């Protein structure tokens, strides 16, 4: 059998960041990933990092490229009802910012650091199964070139995202699920074009939501809301750019640099929370435990807060012999998760066009934007949520 | 024919306050009321006045009794999820308060002042009809002891509440209606008992909403949410008090002084806005134009802001010959109306038990309370809304 201290299922950002923090702390860990390295690196996903995530990447020793290439944002724009309003995040949050740096780059940075350090990752780990979670000697089985291997461990971190095995390794009756599926998705287009703005632009347009985001001075990420029936094959680059422009202020659409896509995909929008987030020696983190609609840019940032919490409780278990504190993992994480889920639901509700909206709902949506963007107190609630609420001790 | 400057339909608080402000300004006005004086005075309704309304009553010359008998509140309590949280309105609003003084007392105070001044009110004015609204010589017809009379005027103020004739005197195609009907009502009980708290208590309880309010040191007003099917005849005083106690913190229920009811009634909850709020020489004010669910305590307070605006535009029309400014009435009023409607909808949404709520909605409701009551910025948004946003110039 292989033997480690912490088995990690998934080499996405949750599992890589947990693994790097544990490795540097001298806690033995093994990542098992079903896909190949290139497959994982193909996923586009996050653009917007909270300071908590930036700081955890620095703590993991992986922040050199982010420090050169990351973009610090002090504000964000909401466009609605023919108005353009800047939220001064840095003023209204009491001096906090967010950092733009692609999830593909964070993942690459972690993968290069894990390889450099000589820590253990098994890619193409097929048919992962989890065993004996309520014992002192849990273990993982998997297949590698069709040979069945066993990994003995003390603890398992389920970092295997929404359709991982880890959440399905807990008896359903021990969990409560809280879910909302939104009646639209985001059509996303990544292009090697200069961004149309130095800051993000969220647009609530009568034709539907649009977002102007970015990865660098030379790479942009745009989205438009589409119905759930839509197929990415029916959206040429040309059709995408024409619809995006239709949804933006004419002075923004006029200056937009267009170009052929590097990636196009439709992402469903979902809110999902499980409670609790652990079972015996198994702890769930990131998308294995919870999903947010991307309007709030919180999923990778909540994976970061889960991993930080699990990392600090594991430090207590191994360095101080205080393994009983791991009982608190779910309660700590879920306080932060629910407030980020609330903010993500609010952003989704106020910025999108919903089918079968009545006249009162339309006016309430517009009034929500008018009040929140016209009040110092309202603007402060958006800013503190956008930069992220503090990590709990 | 009778002849006046401003015909006022309705001797509720909107029409009485407008009439008293105009009378004192030397603008001739006549109130036509379908009901008798005692009928109007029988309605219990509002407890909570914004400073804007307190100040308009002082401006109308009617504030002596309110000044002796009104109670100034600096805070309010929200009870939810076994927690009790005080909102410090005075701190968080930058020093504003609200005043508790019953609508029956405001109405009585205005009626006594109008009688003392010898201004014109016709009670039991039957079959009010409005004529020639797009001319220079609009008029009103009505019946008094079965005789049909005519009142000539320059302008008509429709202050005749939700089922008045005035909103039905405008062609439907000239109006847009924004409505929401909530799937519950408030069972209210007024009693000559000392209030259980010096401040209001809003309770979100698993059995449903409850509110502890007051009229004086010796008179209290309590509410519980009931389904729309409920009949006031099935709710004895005893049944009311038992359910109210079931919905309150045990330390509050233990100290509650109960007693026989002075009034019990079930009020439906509705959000309603018409746009615009005028047609030719006809201006709608208060419940004739808009309704809010009482969770926000805004209906009488928005009648006050409509009347203030109409009064100031009428001063410009008569004193300065600037009648064209009356064109702005609806736009001014509707900015304030929509933000109060938004806050009333929010309070209603976060404090009540809704039928057929799913698990995500229940957790989002609880998280909304946790976030808003645990953030300085969140608490500031509740406080500034509860005291009322500023009246527009
Ligand atoms: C359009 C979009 C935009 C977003 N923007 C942002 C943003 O700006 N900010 C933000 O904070 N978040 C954002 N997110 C959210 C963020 O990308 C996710 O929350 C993040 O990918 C979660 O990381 P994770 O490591 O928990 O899960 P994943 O990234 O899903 O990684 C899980 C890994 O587990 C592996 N795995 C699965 N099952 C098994 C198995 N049985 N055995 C072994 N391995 C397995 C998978 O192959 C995968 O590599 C966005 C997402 C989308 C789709
Ligand atoms: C349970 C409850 C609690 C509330 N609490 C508060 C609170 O704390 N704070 C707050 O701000 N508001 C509160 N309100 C709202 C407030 O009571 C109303 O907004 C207020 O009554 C509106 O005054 P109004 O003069 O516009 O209309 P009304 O009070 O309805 O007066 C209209 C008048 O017009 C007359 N009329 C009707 N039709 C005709 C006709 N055809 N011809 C002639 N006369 C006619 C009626 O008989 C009536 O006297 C509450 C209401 C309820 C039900
Ligand atoms: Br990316
Ligand atoms: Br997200
Ligand atoms: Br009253
Ligand atoms: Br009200």
């Amino acid at each position: 059998h292989m033997k480690t201290q912490v088995a990690i299922i998934g080499a996405g950002p949750s599992g890589l960041l947990l693994g790097q923090l544990l490795h540097k702390a001298g806690i033995d860990n093994v990542i098992l990933e079903r896909q190949t390295p290139d497959y994982v690196l193909g996923r586009i996903r996050a653009g917007v990092l909270e300071q908590g995530m930036v700081d955890l990447l620095r703590e993991a020793g992986v922040d050199r490229r982010m420090a050169r290439d990351g973009l610090v944002h002090e504000g964000v724009e909401i466009a609605f009802a023919g108005q353009r309003r800047r939220i001064d995040l840095k003023r209204l949050s009491g001096g906090k910012t967010v950092t733009v740096y692609g999830q593909t780059e964070v993942t690459r940075d972690l993968m290069e650091a894990r390889e450099a350090c000589g820590a253990t990752t098994v890619y193409q780990a097929a048919e992962v199964r989890l065993h004996d979670l309520q014992g002192e000697r849990p273990y993982v089985t998997f297949e590698r070139d069709g040979e069945r291997l066993r990994l003995d461990c003390d603890y398992i971190a389920g970092c295997d995202g929404f359709h991982g095995i880890s959440r399905q390794s807990i008896p359903a009756e021990r969990l409560k699920v809280f879910e909302r599926v939104y009646p639209f998705g985001w059509l996303g287009l990544l292009a090697d074009t200069p961004p149309v703005s130095h800051e993000l632009i969220y647009a609530n347009h009568p034709r539907g939501f649009a977002l102007c985001s970015q990865r660098s001075a030379t790479r942009s990420r745009y989205y438009v809301q589409v119905p759930l029936s839509e197929k990415v094959e029916d959206w040429s680059d040309e059709r995408f750019w024409t619809e995006l422009k239709a949804r933006l202020p004419s002075e923004v659409a006029e200056k937009l640099v267009t170009g052929p896509s590097l990636e196009k995909s439709i992402a469903p929008l979902r809110s999902f929370v499980v409670e609790p987030m652990q079972h015996g020696r198994l702890f769930l983190a990131g998308d294995a435990a919870h999903i947010v609609p991307p309007t709030g840019a919180k999923g990778l940032n909540l994976a970061a807060s889960d991993v930080s919490t699990l990392y600090r409780l594991l430090l207590k278990a191994y360095r101080e012999g205080r393994g009983e504190l791991l009982e608190r993992y779910s309660a700590i994480c879920l306080r932060r998760i629910w407030k980020a889920e609330r903010f993500s639901w609010w952003m989704t509700s106020v910025l999108h066009r919903f089918p079968d909206t009545d006249a009162f709902s339309q006016r309430i949506q517009q009034t929500e934007l008018e009040y929140y963007l016209g009040s110092e107190a309202g603007l402060a609630t958006i800013a503190e949520n956008f930069v992220g609420l503090p990590y709990e001790e």
